[PDB]
């Protein structure tokens, strides 16, 4: 039994809710909350932005120390690093972005990442400001991830879209 409430069951390990996962981190506080990263961890944006600013910006003074120690990461990669006050863990994964005309195929590496976590909070990968087909962001994470995830989609149209159309 975990803390995640009003989620719609896919498969046997992920779950889907129309949430704002800033404000379904402030209450659950999960183990791992996934961020939508860049390889630069420029928080500027998107779930990237909402999270850090949810932070007071403290994610992104440990993102920059991060990248000065690091250099970037690879898209399709991840890195671990402090939740702040939203979770115990981020793990900060890179979808490919389709609008900076990144591959598409490396969505399943991104999504492999989220099996190093037994349980995690994570938004659709690559969907919305990403570019990418989110109906096949969601076929991607149920083929992908073995871990159970609780994924929290931020616009309503979208989630009603993504239930009526799963297959
Ligand atoms: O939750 C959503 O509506 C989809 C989505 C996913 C990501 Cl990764 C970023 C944005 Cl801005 C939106």
């Amino acid at each position: 039994v975990n803390s995640f409430s009003g989620y719609l069951k896919l498969t046997d390990n992920v779950y889907i809710k129309n949430a704002d996962i800033v404000e379904e981190a402030k209450k659950v506080k999960p183990t791992v909350v996934v961020n939508a990263a860049n390889v630069y961890l420029k928080h500027g944006g998107g779930v990237a932005g909402a999270l850090n600013k949810a932070t007071n910006n403290a994610m992104q003074v440990e993102s920059d120390d991060y990248i000065a120690t690091n250099g970037p990461l690879k898209v399709g990669g991840s890195c671990v690093l402090s939740g702040h006050n939203l979770a115990k863990h981020c793990l900060h994964v890179v979808g490919p972005n389709v609008n900076k005309g990144e591959d598409i195929q490396l969505l399943k590496s991104a999504y492999e990442n989220f099996n190093q976590h037994e349980v995690l909070l994570a938004p659709l990968l690559s969907a919305g400001i990403f570019g990418a087909d989110p109906i096949h962001s969601l076929r991607v994470c149920v083929d992908t991830v073995r871990t159970n995830v609780y994924l929290a989609v931020f616009d309503k149209n979208l989630y009603d879209k993504l239930v009526s159309s799963f297959l």
